[PDB]
């Protein structure tokens, strides 16, 4: 059987000659996925893997648009052609399934659809047979994280040979000898393990999946169907980041009117804690006090943020807060927090309370209070929620119906269960969450809009302590890797890059300013955190002007140019929606550790339309080891028809508001 993308450039054969059905992928007619095997084994349940044959194919196509309540792109284009393709193998242990395949012309999409049959009751899948397996592997360079680890996602990123990435995370991005950029990942995680990548006979990458504690990976009840498997493929690195599969791959929107959903910038109590001014617990330096966050809800009222973000607000965190998911309330506050005034506050100031709900890994005493948490918050005018689930990989703790502790991953069945529960839950008190320590996003904020970020990676965090902070190539990596899974809660905008000393051997954000204020249009998420202190912005009005001027939500989204670990242009129309007009466009650059210049076109702009640019980059001398805050803001008329030359410092930046004139 074969399927093509709508331009032919993408073909994919699927195929029961080998000792296992399979499939292959060609791109421009060159091989770039070999045969690679499909099918399941089980605990009990006779395998799904050799002596099946094809029977069936049934082909049709797509050529449709959809409308996203807020994202990165009003409108998503949808056009593919499918196939589904049956499996059979006759008994005695025999049985049917069907794979759907999708190909688009920026990568393709499949899913195992296992249907009734008989024999097949309760289930236990213990190994997904699918692979993966690169053509011409030994010359092909990767860009990974490392999975199963103590760290869960929050990793730097790895460039080596492919044939080094043994057991990786998705997305997994490479390229081939040629310069084809590839892909793996994975759309709509739903009742399912997650999949890691495990590489076996030289470039051939396994699924496997994350199990539950009693070592099996999938519970399922008759008939099921797996997540969608994806493989993006692109001639360019941006052509990867310019693809709707994942969204498109999704169900529709299940949550009806999601207009109580607000994208926004949002500032909070919260770095100070990671810099030591502050603390979680409570004392002399408790970051949570009522008047502390006042304070903030003014600053946010004055210079025009949605929300403040406080942690340490509920009992629980005093000592060493890691350890004290056992203890913690959702639902009774500090002494020195006065949710009900701030409650009040928060209408007078029309500044919301952003929520917070840290488990350190502890997800049954969660579970426990959360109807009553959400009910606390509903009452308390808070509308978004950050999530937490602090604990080594492996070391999520649950209690399970015969009251015995049990550790899992945060990434198996259990857990995806768990994540979406929450977010269903919170739903229905019309609030949305921002989950960090959690799954990756496998695109169902187009199916549950509320689910509006994640954290998922390294963020600004880490350049508090990260021991060592991200390196200067870091968002240059997760430009084309974790940003490829969907929008990520990063918190930039650090203004004070000194609290530790400057150079290069400090805990610090190693990047210059403006490479801070590129961040806002490089990084998408439909909030975006002003990091820093507030006094850390006052000092700094002029650069402060595009955090307070950058909107979170788009119209049109664009990655112009760019190279895995070296840079990434994006190029942003702001969507019309609260006080913006829908006419701005806006641009954000980064590099790595090397200056670049880099050439770019403006042909973006909307034609026949005039535009000020107030240009923000690197000083003439910056640097971002000992000069990190030279920086010019500039305004230039420009039009379509104009180019524009940027000079990134050493892990630098450069951000524009392209502001249309009348
Ligand atoms: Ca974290
Ligand atoms: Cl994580
Ligand atoms: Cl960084
Ligand atoms: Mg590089």
């Amino acid at each position: 059987a074969t399927v093509q993308s709508p331009d032919g450039n993408i073909k994919i054969i699927i195929s029961d000659e080998q000792s296992t059905p399979s499939y292959s992928i060609s791109f421009k007619n060159k091989t770039v996925i070999n045969n690679s095997a499909l099918g399941f084994e089980f605990k009990q349940h006779a395998p799904f893997s050799n002596s099946f044959k094809i029977t069936k194919v049934q082909q049709q196509s797509t050529n449709t648009q959809w409308q996203q309540p807020w994202g990165e792109r009003q409108t998503v284009v949808d056009q593919h052609n499918e196939v589904t393709v049956t499996f059979a193998k006759p008994q005695p242990q025999g049985g049917t399934y069907s794979v759907r395949f999708k190909a688009f012309d920026s990568g393709v999409g499949f899913r195992y659809e296992v249907p009734k049959q008989a024999g097949l009751n309760n289930i236990e899948i213990t190994k997904e047979l699918t692979e993966f397996a690169v053509n011409n592997s030994h010359t092909a360079t990767a860009w990974w994280i490392p999975a199963r680890g103590w760290n869960r996602y929050e990793y730097v990123y790895n460039t080596t040979p492919l044939n080094d990435a043994a057991l990786v995370h998705t997305p997994f991005t490479f390229k081939n000898q040629d310069g084809v950029h590839i892909s793996i990942h994975e759309a709509a995680l739903v009742d399912y393990a997650a999949m890691v990548l495990n590489q076996r006979r030289p470039g051939v990458f396994q699924a496997d999946l994350t199990p539950w504690s009693s070592g099996v990976a999938v519970k399922k009840q008759g008939a099921f169907n797996t997540p969608w498997r994806t493989i993006q493929i692109g001639e360019k690195a941006v052509d990867l980041v310019n693809s709707d599969i994942i969204l498109n791959l999704n169900e529709p929107n299940k949550l009806g009117d999601v207009s109580w959903v607000k994208p926004g910038k949002y500032i909070g109590i919260w770095w100070g804690m990671h810099i030591n001014t502050h603390t979680w617990g409570s004392g002399d330096k408790h970051g949570a006090t009522t008047k502390n966050t006042k304070y903030y809800m003014d600053f946010a009222a004055k210079y025009g943020f949605d929300g403040v973000l406080v942690e340490g607000w509920n009992t629980g965190w005093d000592g060493d807060w890691f350890f004290n998911g056992d203890v913690f309330s959702f639902t009774q506050p500090y002494d020195d927090f006065d949710i009900a005034a701030l409650t009040k506050y928060s209408k007078q100031t029309g500044v919301q309370l952003i929520g917070h709900h840290e488990t350190s890994g502890n997800v049954s005493n969660y579970r426990k209070q959360m109807a009553d948490a959400f009910a606390l918050y509903e009452k308390s005018n808070v509308s978004q929620v950050k999530t937490g689930y602090v604990a080594d990989g492996g070391n999520i703790k649950r209690i399970d119906k015969n009251g015995i502790a049990r550790h899992e991953w945060h990434d198996g069945q259990f857990m995806v269960n768990e994540y979406l529960h929450n977010v269903k839950l919170a739903a229905k008190h019309k609030i949305s969450i921002n989950t960090h320590e959690p799954i990756k996003d496998t695109g169902l904020r187009r199916t549950y809009p509320n689910w509006i970020t994640r954290e998922g990676a390294r963020g600004q965090e880490f350049n508090a302590w990260g021991t060592p902070p991200n390196p200067p190539e870091h968002i240059s990596m997760l430009a084309f890797t974790r940003m490829l899974a969907g929008p990520m809660d990063f918190t930039p905008g650090i203004f004070d890059l000194s609290f530790n000393g400057l150079g290069a051997n400090t805990n610090r954000p190693q990047t210059t300013l403006a490479k801070q204020l590129a961040l806002y249009v490089v990084l998408y998420s439909p909030i975006q955190m002003a990091a820093d202190l507030p006094k850390n912005y006052l000092a700094k009005p002029d650069a402060f002007q595009f955090i307070q001027d950058v909107p979170t939500d788009w119209q049109q989204s664009i990655a112009l140019d760019g190279a895995v670990g070296d840079f990434i242009v994006f190029a942003r129309k702001e969507r019309k929606r609260d006080k913006y007009t829908g006419n701005d466009w806006y641009l954000g650059a980064v590099t790595d550790e090397q200056a670049r210049t880099i050439e770019i076109s403006l042909d973006f702009l909307d034609n026949g339309k005039q535009f000020e640019a107030h240009i923000y980059k690197d000083g003439k001398n910056a640097e971002w080891k000992n000069n990190p805050y030279d920086l010019t803001i500039e305004k230039r008329l420009v039009t379509a028809s104009d180019k524009l030359t940027l000079k990134l410092a050493t892990s630098g930046g450069t951000a524009i508001r392209f502001k249309a004139l009348l």
